[PDB]
């Protein structure tokens, strides 16, 4: 076959949750790091992105961008997508209010620096009173070890995913929900994500000023 | 089976997309319009809001929030999804570029006053530089009357929604992409979209500024 190749910059971005998936999935991946403007305009002149953008990701046959087509397709593939149209309609209500949270907390080191304080309040509130809550809840009505089909799916991997960006911005925000963090404990000692966490894998650490510099200036903005 | 049930107020907003597709696989739905914040709050205090939020469809005795999660499922009940896991990830990669404008548009009267006028210009550089010539070179690539598998796909409906946007915005962007003006009227006269485009049916009026206002009430922004 061939490893599916990332093509992005070395940092979490808009790919770390597709880095996730694939080796949840146990699936070794290349990546191929763009460095420079000239670098993704290589990449755009030679016809490898749809829309100018990346993440994009080569894998079987084919060219895909927008990081929803590239997970929906790797979830398919790797039976993370649950079993049936009601259980996929489940996973994705839930996995598209994951990525609003996740979407709030990648951005907010781009809000406007007079808007920062009053956002990050403002996504610590919909962390104790909207996702957490509804997270919490879908797990204490069926007592099940997974959020949905009662199996392993990206919707366990996405939510994990989350809580260690939850817990690197305020480690106290999961205290009163022990359904979560016994989430958190169970997924990430699945042998394949209890390797992804360890040091040495394609795991990205957070974006710190320098990178998020580059981005600035790969992507000009 | 139940008739879906749509709930949100009486505006195009983040619901039209589905009133779109639901209307053109010919499937009959109902709409309950909410009219007061504290209809609003009646809905999830009720506990069928999962992120307190909506729009919220009833359909096969789900309550499904989050836009994708909806039409992934409507798209995959009525055969609007392709056929196989490639052809999803081309249906994905195209209706996400087509959502990544549609917000933009969505958007543009929620802009501060002072930034709105660049941002159209923004908007419209976009559209004929990046997204109408994706969705251009799509259709060229193959030459046939549908963007996916020689057949009526979600990507059609989503893809000819937006050029009505589009024409509302400027009818000019579109005069230099003749397969997508073809598009426009092909899928405008297919009977299903042709009786939803006509009088009297659920399809909404652009956005006043007096149904801004009573969307600035009800969800209190
Ligand atoms: C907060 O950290 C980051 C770092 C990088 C990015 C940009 S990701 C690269 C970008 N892709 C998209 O915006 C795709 C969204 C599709 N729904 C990109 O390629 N930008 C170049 C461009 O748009 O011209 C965002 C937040
Ligand atoms: C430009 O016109 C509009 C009109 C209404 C809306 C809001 S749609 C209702 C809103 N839902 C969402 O934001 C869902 C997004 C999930 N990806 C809502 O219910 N708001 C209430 C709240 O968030 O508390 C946006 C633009
Ligand atoms: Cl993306
Ligand atoms: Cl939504």
């Amino acid at each position: 076959a061939e490893k599916p190749k990332l093509h992005y910059f070395n940092a979490r971005g808009r790919m770390e949750s597709t880095r996730w998936l694939l080796a949840a999935a146990g699936v070794e991946f290349e990546e191929k790091f763009i460095k420079s403007a000239e670098d993704l305009d290589k990449l755009r002149n030679d016809g490898y992105l749809m829309f100018q953008q990346v993440p994009m990701v080569e894998i079987d046959g084919m060219k895909l961008v927008q990081t929803r087509a590239i997970l929906n397709y790797i979830a398919s593939k790797y039976n993370l997508y649950g079993k049936d149209i009601k259980e996929r309609a489940l996973i994705d209500m839930y996995i598209e209010g994951i990525a609003d949270l996740g979407e709030m907390i990648l951005l907010l080191p781009v809000c406007p620096p007079e808007e920062k304080d009053a956002k990050l309040a403002l996504i610590k509130e919909k962390i104790k009173n909207r996702y957490f809550p509804a997270f919490e809840k879908v797990l204490k009505s069926h007592g099940q070890d997974y959020l949905v089909g009662n199996k392993l799916s990206r919707a366990d991997i996405h939510l994990v995913e989350l809580l260690y960006y939850v817990e690197e911005l305020d480690s106290s925000l999961i205290s009163s929900f022990p359904l979560l963090k016994a989430l958190k404990t169970r997924i990430s000692n699945l042998p394949t994500v209890k390797k992804f966490l360890q040091p040495g894998s394609p795991r990205k650490p957070p974006m710190d000023e320098k990178s998020l510099e580059e981005a600035r200036k790969i992507f000009r903005f």
